[PDB]
C-alpha cells in the first residue's frame, strides 16, 4: 500500500499474541514498544531522543506482523509514549520513502 | 527518489541559505533542527519526544529545500539529538511510505 503523511502513519501490529497500534517510523533505527510482559530473556538498554533517554528491555528474534507482513527481529520494550516500528523491521516488510 | 531503509534516510537540506544534513522522519509530526542561526522573528515553544519535553524556537513560514524539493513551513530549533524532517514538510514534498 501507499501511506500518505497528512496524519500519523499508525498501523495495527501483532506481537506476543497481542494486537497493538504502532507508527511506521523511518526516524527510528530500532523498534520500541509499550511495556509488555514478553516471555524470554532480555538485556537492559537506554535509548534517547528528544527530551532525553529512557530505560527499555531488549528482546531479540521477536515475531511481529505489521499490516499482514511478517517480520522477525529486535524489539525494545519500556515506558515509551508511542509505539514505533523502526527501520530494523520496516526493511523486512519492504517499506520505502518515495517523493 | 525511492529511498530504502537499510541506512538512515539522511538527505541534504538548504535552510537560511546554508546546507545541512537531516533525517526524513515519519514518526515526527514536526521538523526540529539542532541549534543554528535563522533570520526573522520566532516564538518560544515546547515539543515532546520519547524522553520528555524540550524548549525550542519556532520559526514560521521558513523556506527549506529538501533533497531538491522545496517546502515552506514551520521549523523548530533546539536541542534535538539530530536534525529531523517531520510530516509537516514531508507532505509538502510529496513523500509517502510504500510497501
Ligand atoms: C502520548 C504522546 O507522547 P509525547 O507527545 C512523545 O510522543 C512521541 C515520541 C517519539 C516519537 C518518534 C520520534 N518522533 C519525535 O521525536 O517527534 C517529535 C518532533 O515532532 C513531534 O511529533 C512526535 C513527537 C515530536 C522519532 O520518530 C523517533 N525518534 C528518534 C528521532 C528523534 C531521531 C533520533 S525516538 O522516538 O526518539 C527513538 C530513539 C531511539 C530508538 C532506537 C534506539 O533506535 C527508536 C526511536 C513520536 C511521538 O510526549 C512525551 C513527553
Amino acid at each position: 500500500p501507499q501511506i500518505t503523511l497528512w496524519k500519523r502513519p499508525l498501523v495495527t501490529i501483532k506481537i506476543g499474541g497481542q494486537l497493538k497500534e504502532a507508527l511506521l517510523d523511518t526516524g527510528a533505527d530500532d523498534t520500541v514498544l509499550e511495556e509488555m510482559n514478553l516471555p524470554g530473556r532480555w538485556k537492559p538498554k537506554m535509548i534517547g531522543g528528544i527530551g532525553g533517554f529512557i530505560k527499555v528491555r531488549q528482546y531479540d528474534q521477536i515475531l511481529i506482523e505489521i499490516c499482514g507482513h511478517k517480520a522477525i527481529g529486535t524489539v525494545l520494550v519500556g515506558p515509551t509514549p508511542v509505539n514505533v516500528i523502526g527501520r530494523n523491521l520496516l526493511t523486512q516488510i519492504g517499506c520505502t520513502l518515495n517523493f
